[PDB]
């Protein structure tokens, strides 16, 4: 399992603008393209990222090289994060696919905005950082996703995905 197959099964993979659980308007594996209400400004927003008239609706090769520039993006945004990095730094593998996932769904100030579980994360208290975790706008929005994930950075394994 890598990190790709991980958020394609979490995102599922569509071709024509929808609204998320939130109600904002998204395209492809999770690609947020405007929170703005209007179906109009969503419709712009993805010829702009795609560089055509898609008329709300993509291809596969087009979902996949969003997908690719927004892992890049997770990637890069933690890395060059204050806060987010030493976390990053102080663990193994698997749990840093976690963080990368949190960090493409919220954004790299919503995943900030966890400073008790990052900080139990750190401190290598696994059952700490899945409890304060699990009370959070997130987990009542999204909760078989957020399980996964609070279950990977639980456990270090890919057992969720398994
Ligand atoms: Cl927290
Ligand atoms: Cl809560
Ligand atoms: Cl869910």
């Amino acid at each position: 399992m890598n990190i790709f197959e991980m958020l394609r099964i979490d995102e599922g993979l569509r071709l024509k603008i929808y609204k998320d659980t939130e109600g904002y308007y998204t395209i492809g594996i999770g690609h947020l393209l405007t929170k703005s209400p209007s179906l109009n400004a969503a419709k712009s927003e993805l010829d702009k990222a795609i560089g055509r008239n898609c008329n709300g609706v993509i291809t596969k090769d087009e979902a996949e090289k969003l997908f690719n520039q927004d892992v890049d993006a997770a990637v890069r945004g933690i890395l060059r994060n204050a806060k987010l990095k030493p976390v990053y730094d102080s663990l193994d593998a698997v749990r840093r696919c976690a963080l990368i996932n949190m960090v493409f769904q919220m954004g790299e100030t919503g995943v900030a905005g966890f400073t008790n579980s990052l900080r139990m994360l750190q401190q290598k208290r696994w059952a700490a950082a899945a409890a304060a975790a699990a009370k959070s706008r997130w987990y009542n929005q999204t909760p078989n996703r957020a399980k996964r994930v609070i279950t990977t950075f639980r456990t270090g394994t890919w057992d969720a995905y398994k």
